[PDB]
């Protein structure tokens, strides 16, 4: 179980302005933290953000948190359940800025919601280097889904807070999980971005915000784009046939036209990740992985994912044996028999 801090700062806030904060179980004999982005989609507008406000609440406001949450998958202390890093500091971040982890931004006058996700990871990483991150050797930046994409957006940014605060030897690396999208052509939000961006004041890491200037800032959301840019180590994690990718595609006996689609699909999610050398990208229909109880299950050239993570861990002090590039090569759902029932 991890308990809940509410953030000390309170002009840090949740949509509604409440509160933000952290679940956080300490682990004395350790200098590893982990500190993860929980997802959940986003909200674009006025109308669109006050529909999720009455039926998922607990993403825009802290009111009806409660004050502990079991650790799972990566964030489990039990060895059997989490190979890894079972014996890390834990740290659990609700997502309660519907934003992407992007916003900077305050409720006001003119703002009915405040969108602050990028200053929620920097109050969150303030607050702890009070409470032993300071002696930290490692901070593992991770995140699933929305929370994957707020790893490649926010994890240089952290890098950086903690060098000018004077702790330079604190080394900061990423963990995204099903957070590596395409922007690609429907079978039948590139815009609902552009616009999301305007609407929170959104962020992006700043080489990526140069590359692409004003007003083209939303290309920063798309792994392939974005990625290159980065200086702190990020092991990638995809799905090849994710299926928050084919809901945004509107695809749902499969003729010859939606075959060709998803078989160029899982092509070209593949080659974006050719030169990514620290990777887990099984053939499967699923979405997120690394919270779940059962993550120790699927394997990839018979190589589990924490065995990966392991791998990569040893390669950033190749490795006989201990492979950290893993994408399948098959070509269509399920094809790999470890994916998830
Ligand atoms: C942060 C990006 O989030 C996503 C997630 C899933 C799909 C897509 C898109 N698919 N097709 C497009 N033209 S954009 C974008
Ligand atoms: C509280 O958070 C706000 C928003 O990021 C920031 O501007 C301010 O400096 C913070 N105050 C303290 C005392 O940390």
């Amino acid at each position: 179980d991890l308990r809940l801090h509410l953030l000390l700062n309170t002009s840090v806030t949740c949509n509604d302005g409440s509160p933000a904060g952290y679940y956080l179980k300490e682990s004395r004999g350790s200098r590893r933290w982990l500190l993860f982005l929980e997802g959940g989609w986003y909200c674009f507008n006025r109308e669109n953000c006050d529909s999720r406000y009455d039926t998922m609440r607990r993403l825009m406001s802290s009111r009806d948190w409660p004050r502990t949450r079991t650790g799972t998958g990566i964030l489990s202390s039990q060895p059997e359940e989490n190979p890894y890093w079972w014996n890390a500091n834990m740290v659990f971040i609700p997502y309660c800025s519907s934003d992407v982890w992007s916003g900077a931004s305050s409720k006001s006058e003119k703002n009915e919601y405040a969108f602050m996700g990028a200053l929620i990871i920097q109050e969150v990483v303030r607050e702890l280097l009070g409470r032993g991150l300071s002696g930290a050797k490692v901070l593992l930046l991770a995140g699933s889904s929305a929370g994957g994409t707020g790893v490649l957006l926010n994890v240089d940014r952290v890098a950086e807070q903690l060098e000018k605060l004077g702790y330079p030897a604190i080394q900061v690396r990423g963990l995204a999980d099903s957070g590596w999208f395409l922007d690609n052509k429907q079978y039948r939000p590139t815009e609902a971005i552009r616009r999301g961006i305007r609407y929170w004041n959104g962020v992006v890491p700043e080489r990526c915000r140069r590359q692409f200037q004003e007003g083209e800032e939303w290309n920063c959301f798309f792994g392939y784009k974005v990625y290159p840019t980065l200086r702190s180590p990020v092991f990638v994690v995809q799905w090849l046939f994710d299926e928050a990718q084919l809901t945004v595609d509107n695809v749902h006996p499969v003729q010859e036209g939606l075959r060709l689609y998803i078989q160029n699909l899982g092509r070209e999610l593949r080659h974006t990740l050719k030169d990514v050398p620290a990777s887990f990208a099984p053939a499967c229909l699923s979405h997120e992985i690394i919270i779940r109880s059962h993550w120790t299950d699927v394997q990839v050239k018979g190589t589990s994912l924490p065995r990966a993570l392991h791998c990569w861990d040893r390669s950033l002090h190749p490795l006989k044996g201990c492979p950290v590039h893993l994408v399948d090569s098959c070509p269509w759902p399920h094809c790999n028999p470890s994916c998830p029932t």
